[PDB]
């Protein structure tokens, strides 16, 4: 049956809240909606994430505190300050991942979209990174009452770092992160290195790329990983995080992608026809990632839109030229394609400890 979309217009008004992407959750939906595309796939009220739900992977000392600073120690520093309403915004994201992660087991569809979830870096008693709450592990253990093996895939700019501890010393989820890898550069794990640990030994997948990597080299380091995680691996559901800080112009100024370079990643995915549970996640140039996460839910519906923006709640925003298409800057790519082959090679030799 077709994609669901998880949306409600209380969900949005939620997430539009989030101080460090202020209104971006209407402005992906908004253009969405002016494309038609909401016409093409079932619409989903999120539930609202219950206090045991969340600690399917949260720690009730971490809960009851981001409960109670919520309405007035665990990581809520510098990048997650103690605003109001925050355990609100998290049950809420929380929810309707896990809202998703129930649609795709009732074969009701076979990919689920939740364009506010993706908070790679949340750890179970604590918050990190803008995230107060990992919702793609409360997904990933909700699949796993049906689903035997879960491929988590993470293409934001960052190291999903979170999700690959949370399954760190597990074979029954493989996490497989492609980020930025520099000094100084958050959350500073995930080198080639990094495989996990005892029985997840070989079942954590890090690809380490530098400034300025363009569609094309992306889509072929993408594609040789994947192919062969899957070949190892054999996963029966996927968990896709697709934050779009990678895309140029960006104020992460780290990547030169667009978001063709990045449909092409979840088509590939897109083919082997498993249920497949979509996240968003980074994405700090506001436009353009809307532009990104319309394109790709046109790809997830094989339809292909129209280069003129459609005019719509937010049309200002996309001034002054009102494109569909991103323009990758100018910027050096820095990835010798030497380096490139060394860590491709690195995770093919990994990935034959894989035998299931
Ligand atoms: C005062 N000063 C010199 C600094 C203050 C903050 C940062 C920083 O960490 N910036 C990056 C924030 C991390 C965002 C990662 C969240 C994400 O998009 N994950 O996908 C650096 C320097
Ligand atoms: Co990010
Ligand atoms: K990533
Ligand atoms: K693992």
């Amino acid at each position: 049956l077709v994609p669901v979309y998880i949306y409600s217009p209380e969900y949005v008004s939620m997430c539009d809240s989030l101080a460090k992407i202020p209104k971006r959750a209407s402005m992906v939906h908004s253009l969405i909606e002016a494309y038609a595309l909401h016409k093409q796939m079932r619409i989903v009220k999120p539930k609202v994430a219950s206090m045991e739900e969340m600690a399917t992977f949260h720690t009730d000392a971490y809960l009851q505190h981001l409960q109670k600073v919520s309405q007035e120690e665990y990581g809520l520093g510098y990048l997650c300050p103690a605003t109001e309403g925050i355990f609100d915004y998290a049950a809420a994201i929380g929810g309707a991942t896990i809202t998703a992660a129930q649609c795709l087991i009732d074969g009701m569809c076979k990919v689920a979209i939740n364009w506010s979830g993706g908070w790679h870096h949340a750890k179970k008693d604590e918050a990190s990174g803008f995230c107060y709450l990992n919702d793609a592990v409360l997904g990933i253990l909700r699949l796993r009452r049906k689903f035997e093996r879960i491929l988590y895939v993470d293409l934001d700019l960052h190291h999903g770092d979170g999700v690959e501890d949370a399954f760190s010393f597990t074979s029954k989820v493989m996490t497989v992160s492609l980020h930025k890898f520099s000094p100084g550069f958050f959350p500073g794990t995930g080198d080639v290195s990094d495989v996990g640990l005892g029985k997840g030994r070989y079942y954590s997948v890090n690809v380490p790329i530098q400034d300025g990597i363009q569609d094309e080299k992306y889509y072929q380091i993408c594609e040789s990983v994947l192919k062969e995680v899957y070949q190892a691996f054999n996963p029966k559901a996927v968990v896709l995080q697709l934050g779009a800080d990678t895309i140029a112009g960006d104020p992460m100024c780290s990547f030169n992608m667009t978001p063709v370079g990045i449909g092409k990643c979840l088509k590939y995915i897109l083919q082997w026809q498993l249920a497949t549970l979509i996240l968003g996640g980074g994405g700090y140039n506001l436009a353009n990632t809307a532009r990104c996460w319309t394109y790709l839910t046109g790809v997830i519906l094989g339809k292909t839109l129209s280069s003129e923006i459609p005019d719509h709640e937010f049309f200002t925003a996309y001034g002054p030229d009102y494109v569909l298409e991103i323009t990758p800057s100018c910027r050096p790519d820095r990835n010798e394609p030497h380096r490139i082959q060394q860590i491709l090679n690195y995770i093919k030799g990994n990935l034959k400890h894989v035998v299931i």
